[PDB]
This record gives C-alpha cells, sequence and structure tokens, in this order.
C-alpha cells in the first residue's frame, strides 16, 4: 500500500497562538499567555463578549500599501501537527465528538494496516491565507512527500477535501512534470471547489453562521472578512457564466464581473485588493498532470443565488441549486473538462446524497479509497 498524504480544506485544522499584546478592545481579554494555546476551534471562545478578544487574536491585518496580510501587533500563530494527523482528524482537540473530521478515513486507513505519523501524514496549513503566503508550507509539503517516498519505497497519494484541493492543485502546478511523475502516485479530490461558490457572497455581505448560531451573524462576519482565503473562493468567470446574476438587492445586481461594486456597496475595500491578489494564482486550464479521482456530493440543496431585503446587514432569502450543501455541483464541470485533455487518467464519481463533510466519513467514501490504494 502506498504512502497517503492528507490536505483539510477551510477551517479543516487545528491552529495555535501566543499573546503578549500592548493593549486589547476589553479588560476580560487577555494580555499574555505563557504559551501557545488552541485558538482553532475552541468553543469556548465563541461565545458572546469573550467572541471579541478571539477576533481580535484571530483576524488577519490588511497592509494597502504592501498588498499583503500581518497578524495583529503582539500575537503570533502557528499550525501544529504537520506530518501527524492529530490536527486533521479532530478540530477541537479537549472537544472530542463534536469536532470530528478526518479521524473516520484515518481510523480506516489504520485497520488496513497504516500508521500515524509514519505512512499517513497530513499537510495542515494556515487556511486563512492563500498559497502566496504559504511558501514554507509548500517546501515542507515537497520534503515531506520526497521522505516518505524513500522511506516507504513508493509514490504518495494525496487525498484532499474542499479548499486543500485548489492548495494541492496550484502546488501541482508549479512542479516539474518529471518530480509529479516519481512522486505521485494518485490525487484523490474530494469536494473540491473548482472556481469557487456561490456561498461566498453570502458570507462576506451579512456573515455566516451556521454553524455558530450562538454568535450574531454580523459579529462574526468582520472575522470572516479578514481571511483572504474567503475572497479566493469567490466565484469564477471559467466555471460560472460571466453573465450569472448571484445577489440582487432593492437598487442592483452583482455577476462575478461586479466584485469591485460589491466591495465598495458593503463597505470592505481591502476585499478588492485581496481579490485583485489572488484570482490569478491557480492557471484556470492547466491540469494538474497526474492521475486524478474527482469525487463530488449531489443532490443536496446549495445555496445558488440571495436576495437581499436591505443590503447588506439584513440575512438574505437563499435560492438552492444541488451539489454536496457547500460546493456547487457546476464546480464539478473542470474535472470534466480535463477529462478531455488527458495524458493522465480522469476518473469522475458521484456521490449521490453525501453532505461536503459528511462525504469524509462516508463508507462509499472509503470504498473507493481502498480501490485506488490496494488496487
Ligand atoms: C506595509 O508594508 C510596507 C512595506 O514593507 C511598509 O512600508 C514602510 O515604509 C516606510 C517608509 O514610508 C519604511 O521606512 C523607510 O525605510 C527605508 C528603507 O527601505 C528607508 O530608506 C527610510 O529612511 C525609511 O526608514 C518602513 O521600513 C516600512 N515599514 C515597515 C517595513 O514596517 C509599511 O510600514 C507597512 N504598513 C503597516 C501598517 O504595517
Ligand atoms: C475571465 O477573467 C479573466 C481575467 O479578467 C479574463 O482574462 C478572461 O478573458 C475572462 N473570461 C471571459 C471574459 O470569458
Ligand atoms: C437584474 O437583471 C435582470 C435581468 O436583466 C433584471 O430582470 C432585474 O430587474 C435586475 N434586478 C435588479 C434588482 O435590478
Ligand atoms: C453515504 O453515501 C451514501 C450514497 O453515496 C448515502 O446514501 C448516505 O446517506 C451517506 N451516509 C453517510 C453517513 O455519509
Amino acid at each position: 500500500h502506498p504512502p497517503v498524504v492528507l490536505v483539510p480544506g477551510d477551517l479543516g485544522n487545528q491552529l495555535e497562538a501566543k499573546l503578549d499584546k500592548p493593549t486589547v478592545v476589553h479588560y476580560l481579554c487577555s494580555k499574555k499567555t505563557e504559551s501557545y494555546f488552541t485558538i482553532w476551534l475552541n468553543l469556548e471562545l465563541l461565545l458572546p463578549v469573550i467572541i471579541d478578544c478571539w477576533i481580535d487574536n484571530i483576524r488577519l491585518v490588511y497592509n494597502k500599501t504592501s498588498r499583503a496580510t500581518q497578524f495583529p501587533d503582539g500575537v503570533d500563530v502557528r499550525v501544529p501537527g504537520f506530518g501527524k494527523t492529530f490536527s486533521l482528524e479532530f478540530l477541537d482537540p479537549s472537544k472530542s465528538s463534536v469536532g470530528s473530521y478526518f479521524h473516520t478515513m484515518v481510523e480506516s486507513l489504520v485497520g488496513w494496516g497504516y500508521t500515524r505519523g509514519e505512512d499517513v501524514r497530513g499537510a495542515p496549513y494556515d487556511w486563512r491565507r492563500a498559497p502566496n503566503e504559504n511558501g514554507p508550507y509548500f517546501l515542507a509539503l515537497r520534503e515531506m512527500i520526497e521522505e516518505m517516498y524513500q522511506l516507504y519505497g513508493g509514490p504518495v497519494v494525496l487525498v484532499a477535501h474542499s479548499m486543500g484541493n485548489m492548495y494541492t492543485l496550484y502546488f501541482l502546478q508549479r512542479q516539474p512534470q518529471a518530480w509529479k511523475d516519481k512522486y505521485i502516485r494518485a490525487f484523490v479530490s474530494l469536494g473540491a471547489p473548482w472556481g469557487g461558490v456561490a456561498k461566498t457572497l453570502r458570507v462576506l455581505a451579512s456573515g455566516d453562521n451556521n454553524r455558530i448560531p450562538v454568535i450574531g451573524p454580523l459579529k462574526i462576519r468582520e472575522q470572516q472578512r479578514s481571511a483572504v482565503s474567503t475572497s479566493w473562493l469567490l466565484p469564477y468567470n471559467y466555471t460560472w457564466s460571466p453573465e450569472k446574476v448571484f445577489v440582487q438587492t432593492p437598487t442592483i445586481n452583482y455577476t462575478l464581473r461586479d466584485y469591485r461594486k460589491f466591495f465598495q456597496d458593503i463597505g470592505f475595500e481591502d476585499g478588492w485588493l485581496m481579490r485583485q491578489d489572488t484570482e490569478g494564482l491557480v492557471e484556470a486550464t492547466m491540469p494538474p498532470g497526474v492521475q486524478l479521482h474527482c469525487l463530488y456530493g449531489t443532490g443536496v440543496p446549495t445555496p445558488d443565488s440571495f436576495y437581499y431585503e436591505s443590503f447588506p446587514d439584513r440575512d438574505p432569502k437563499i435560492c438552492f441549486g444541488d451539489g454536496d450543501g457547500t460546493v456547487n455541483l457546476k464546480s464539478a464541470l473542470q474535472c470534466q473538462a480535463w477529462q478531455s485533455r488527458q495524458e493522465h487518467q480522469v476518473l469522475l464519481q458521484e456521490l449521490p446524497g453525501s453532505e461536503h463533510i459528511e462525504m469524509l466519513a462516508n463508507a462509499t467514501t472509503l470504498a473507493y479509497l481502498k480501490r485506488v490504494l490496494l488496487g
């Protein structure tokens, strides 16, 4: 069985922070921590009031002159568990059941004879940022893959979920063909948002608290806007129709060609700058150049377009299309398009009735993985 590298999506791996802040927004916020502590996921930090301290620490500060993000003053952040799997398996380490993500898949791999940190390793990253600001991650990824090839005597299978697929595609596009041919056995793509997703618009406009219902959407919106990864996942014209209307308000429409207006109108000009920085990172048409298995969920209502009665401080009415609940079905066209441009094999696999996250622990998904690894 070949070695395996797991790549998480947005919000998909733990993050740690250390504090020595000059000042804070409220007296009850900690100025200093003695060591690094879990910033994501920690449910205790997401309660009302305390949320303001958390936002103050986890937000990214955009420098308009340098066109780059910085951490808040006195705040440092690291990605734990690179080369291990604990940070991908459970999001909140203290809070077992509720935070289960990659756990089920990893347990199955172990059942088939794999070993944590050895045959199977995770590649977590700072998912708040785009690939442009995770250069070190990609260096470590390349080196880890080479090490696993040497140790275990064979090329690696990449298994990526959601945004992890875009990160890994960027990575693969930048490696020479000879390297990919030697070191990569296959790339298993799970729920990949090729060409962005509709839900991005709602998040940016009015906030999205589906997971965190105890907190108001307009409060959490502040943090969500700050993450470059959010703006990076706005719909792209090669997958969606250039004329498709995503957002309707009482005064105006918004298509994918109206992002500048959108950002100005919602009062977040930084987001336009973020989008300009990142929209050109991944070459739309260039395939990864390796054996690809594209798994996508269907039959789950997925937000397609939005009507705002009041813009942008009031929650919108939502029209639904097909997909996995998060990633729109229309994303799977890119895999379809790559199939016709094939040196390497491209296999498409529908997962009817499988939700975006549930697919990672689904028996059918695991059975397909078995096929790839042992066949
Ligand atoms: C955003 O990032 C930019 C670029 O890194 C920062 O630019 C700052 O600009 C000042 C001058 O306006 C820099 O000071 C000058 O440095 C040059 C050497 O290149 C020297 O010849 C001058 O005498 C002067 O000292 C400053 O170094 C630089 N600030 C930095 C690097 O922190 C800008 O400050 C950043 N903005 C924020 C809010 O972080
Ligand atoms: C999509 O956007 C890019 C960048 O603006 C542009 O080069 C390309 O022509 C666009 N596709 C269209 C207009 O169909
Ligand atoms: C958006 O465009 C469509 C098609 O041109 C039009 O029917 C509609 O009136 C527009 N919506 C708004 C809110 O202006
Ligand atoms: C797994 O997928 C099957 C069919 O693909 C679906 O019927 C089922 O609801 C899913 N179950 C879980 C636990 O994800």
